[PDB]
């Protein structure tokens, strides 16, 4: 099918590790292998992606990003390394999400509050899903969105 790459973007305290735990658990239940990596710089991402996303592995790769400022370059690096990867960016801030949407043609999702900033994000194509603070629902919602817009997830 191809690689599904999920960037999970947000500062410490955004729910990333719990969201990632829920995504891994649901994926195991569906018989799909998931691997995770946490990156702090664009080259770290290059290093791990150039090793891992070698031959469009049929796998889910989750990338944890604690520094939202690097998200865009890491997203671009993913596409550079594997132009045949599905890329889903789960972002904590609606403002970051809007900025990433403007700079990429990639699925960008917010589960997370300010109604005005959220509307602005959605206007640039940010997708909103229920399950902020409920990792299990969130994981379910993300998997449904990937199925409907990207493929089986198998
Ligand atoms: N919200």
């Amino acid at each position: 099918m191809g690689a599904i790459v999920i960037l999970v973007v947000g500062p410490p305290g955004s729910g990333k590790s719990q969201l990632i735990k829920a995504i891994e658990k649901l994926a195991r239940e569906q018989g799909q292998p998931v691997v995770t990596t946490s990156v702090t710089s664009e080259d770290e991402a290059k290093k791990v992606l150039e090793e891992l996303l070698k031959k469009d592995p049929n796998a889910i790769v989750v990338i944890e990003i604690k520094n939202p400022r690097i998200a865009e370059r890491v997203a671009k690096r993913v596409l550079e390394e594997d132009p045949t990867a599905v890329l889903v960016v789960v972002v904590s801030s609606p403002e970051v999400a809007r900025e990433l949407r403007e700079n990429l043609p990639n699925v960008i999702v917010v589960v997370l509050r300010d109604p005005e900033k959220l509307k602005e994000a959605k206007k640039q194509g940010t997708q909103v899903l229920s399950g902020d603070g409920n990792p299990e629902e969130a994981a379910k919602q993300i998997a449904q969105l990937i199925k409907d817009q990207a493929g089986s997830w198998s």
